[PDB]
């Protein structure tokens, strides 16, 4: 028992991280087979970072303008292209440590592990959610761009995030590995802002089931609710709507605990209306929304990866 | 910016995990050079787990009673010995993936990353503290024994914990890698219990400095306190005493923020006496004590490992 914000083991991704330098800019790249993926803002200069024209900026570059370092071994670039907001650096050596992998574009509400990196060297790993407003509340400093977010399914690394920038509220924005930003953000230093966020309702409910699986029961009640009536309360506390789909995904956890999904919605309603009154759930004094129903089942069941 | 419960990259440890089977018991071992380290309770039977005599139990074993699997490759045991509560299985093959490593026995209050494993296969990584009462609040199921806790310093893995058991409150107990339990616990199924825990004061203060570094300032005040007077308040809220040593370790963070250590103790006092009054610090509605001063500096500065 116990319940922790668990990240995936990071070894398969660590073996893929490299340093990319262009001009006076250094950041991280992701080396898979003979291609290095990194944010295209690496070709930006400190002068045109307000409204850069990246096609224009890239056609001026040569392969040798890109310094790629994998450990203490220099990778030679033999080609470059840009796909949306990511640069693809073709190198003459395929990464022998390339795991089985996929690129996936996740939905808001989904979680992933971030391997934070500086100078192509990993600093730490932590678990994130894609917020409903398409930011992530990460931990990123200067130099962390090109660090990736990912999930693992048995032996396969699904890459889902690459870090590009920090917004004025201190939250973070980035792209999928094909370079499409999550949310309305753009890779120029303009007046963007996160947009109103909401709490991921289906995840809160998952975490309440995690609590029950682990012996916290104090928040349960005998009442129930309809899905419509629950969503009327959710709206007013800035929770996102719960769909019949969400109810269905919560099926297994409902079945394991014996607590109908709508019954747990009724507990969530009372928690929203009364607060927690000095008590904690799974070591938290807030309702936690960065565990998906899948995350809860994986951790409470002991699923491994290889 | 941002502040997350960050674990060390787990790749160096993943390459060391193996499965150890003895009789009807399977758990994890740690393969470093030609030795596999695992909990000695692997030789226990479901009959004598109340008061087992492990010397007696071990002298009855042969090498071939131990099945060690590294991936899908069987490791042959050519010798065994017991050191305190860990078994050392000598195998005929040195782990080519052996990192540079040390064994260290940590003090309560110190943090480490846990690579949770089942059947020699990693499940997840998360950050822990050694509680003052020498338990850890982990996430461990059947089969997780032999999962290790660790820190990394540049290129060197310092192993500090190996998981052995779960206590009736759902918290966890284990040993250092030389098999000495942390705390008064013993590897038999008797009437042990965790003992009263306390909050790690120096770590709470570190995390308040993390908050200031990241822009949370609402909890600061103009007052100050003496170390004695602070500790009078700490005692009553079940915080452990703050020593001049702790004050000294908090030096760098004090210097970076411009907030004297005793000034931040005065904020902590008011937080203890008034609660947080609906506000959060670094996304938490509780005072967080599982970040050491070192953890804060590492994350807010961007230190990497290689
Ligand atoms: C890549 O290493 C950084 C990561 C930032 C630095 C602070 N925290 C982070 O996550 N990315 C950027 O600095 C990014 C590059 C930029 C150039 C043109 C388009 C994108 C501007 N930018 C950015 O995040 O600007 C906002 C910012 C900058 C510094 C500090 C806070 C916020
Ligand atoms: C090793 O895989 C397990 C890990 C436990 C299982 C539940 N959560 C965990 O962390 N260790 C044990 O089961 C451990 C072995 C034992 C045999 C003789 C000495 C030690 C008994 N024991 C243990 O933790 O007992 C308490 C317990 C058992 C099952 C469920 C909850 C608590």
């Amino acid at each position: 028992s116990g319940f922790r914000k668990m990240a995936f083991p990071s070894g398969k991704v660590e073996g893929c991280m490299v340093q990319v330098t262009c001009g006076t800019t250094t950041l991280n790249g992701l080396w898979l087979d003979d291609v290095v993926y990194c944010p295209r803002h690496v070709i930006c200069t400190s002068e045109d970072m307000l409204n850069p024209n990246y096609e224009d900026l890239l056609i001026r570059k040569s392969n040798h303008n890109f310094l790629v370092q994998a450990g203490n071994v220099q990778l030679r670039v033999i080609g470059h292209s840009m796909q949306n907001c990511v640069l693809k650096l073709k190198v003459d050596t395929a990464n022998p440590k390339t795991p089985k992998y996929k690129f996936v574009r996740i939905q808001p509400g989904q979680t992933f592990s971030v391997l934070a990196c500086y100078n192509g060297s990993p600093s730490g790993v932590y678990q994130c959610a894609m917020r409903p407003n398409f930011t992530i509340k990460g931990s990123f400093l200067n130099g962390s761009c090109g660090s990736v977010g990912f999930n693992i399914d048995y032996d396969c690394v699904s890459f889902c995030y690459m870090h590009h920038m920090e917004l004025p509220t201190g939250v973070h924005a980035g792209t999928d590995l094909e370079g499409n930003f999550y949310g309305p953000f753009v890779d120029r230093q303009t007046a963007q802002a996160a947009g109103t966020d909401t709490t991921i309702t289906v995840n809160v409910l998952a975490w309440l089931y995690a609590a029950v699986i682990n012996g916290d029961r104090w928040f349960l009640n005998r009442f129930t609710t309809t899905l419509n009536d629950f969503n009327l309360v959710a709206m007013k506390y800035n929770y996102e709507p719960l769909t019949q789909d969400h109810v269905d995904i919560l099926g297994p956890l409902s079945a394991q605990t014996g607590i109908a999904v709508l019954d747990m919605c009724a507990s969530l309603k009372e928690l929203l209306q009364n607060g927690m009154n000095g008590r904690t759930i799974l070591g938290s004094a807030l309702l936690e929304d960065e565990f998906t129903p899948f995350d809860v089942v994986r951790q409470c069941s002991g699923v491994t990866f290889q």
